[PDB]
RNA sequence: ACAU
DNA sequence: CGATGT
């Protein structure tokens, strides 16, 4: 502890998992949205975690802003490190748009820096993240 | 077991 | 109850 309120919080909702995937990026201190990406027809948790951490890195580039950003996903935070999403979703037509965007996202991180800090939103100290969707 |  | 991930 405690919280950086300086920051920028992400998250994503689905119905289903796998299933129909959007996210969010908010202001940790306000709640203000900044961005909301359109659903996706099919994807999971996991990929929609990955794609809202950086699409908030080139958020934040593009603004030439140094917050940091918070995610509840142990998961994607680690795929950010490793510029690599290790989805076991299945590669089909169903499928091509979500992997299609994961694949840029992964393409991004390979061809562009950043300093911001992505940190661990510690959901079991100081409750959901202040970018959840309020479905569970 | 942990995180979603 | 189920699924996605380390
Ligand atoms: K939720
Ligand atoms: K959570
Ligand atoms: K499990
Ligand atoms: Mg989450
Ligand atoms: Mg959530």
């Amino acid at each position: 502890e405690e919280i950086i309120w300086e920051s920028l919080s992400v998250d994503v909702g689905s119905q289903g998992n796998p299933g129909i995937v959007e996210y969010k990026g908010v202001d940790t201190k306000t709640g203000e949205v900044l961005f909301e990406r359109e659903p996706i027809p099919i994807g999971t948790n996991n990929m929609g975690e990955f794609l809202a951490i950086v699409h908030g890195l080139r958020y934040l580039k593009e603004r030439n802003s140094r917050k940091p950003i918070y995610s509840d996903s142990q998961t994607a935070i680690k795929w950010v490190k490793d510029k690599k999403a290790k989805s076991t979703l299945v590669r089909n037509e169903e499928t091509a748009l979500i992997w299609k965007l994961v694949d840029e996202a992964e393409e991004w991180l390979n061809t562009h820096t950043y300093e911001t800090p992505i940190l661990k939103w510690q959901t079991d100290k100081w409750g959901e993240i202040k970018a959840d969707y309020g479905r569970k």
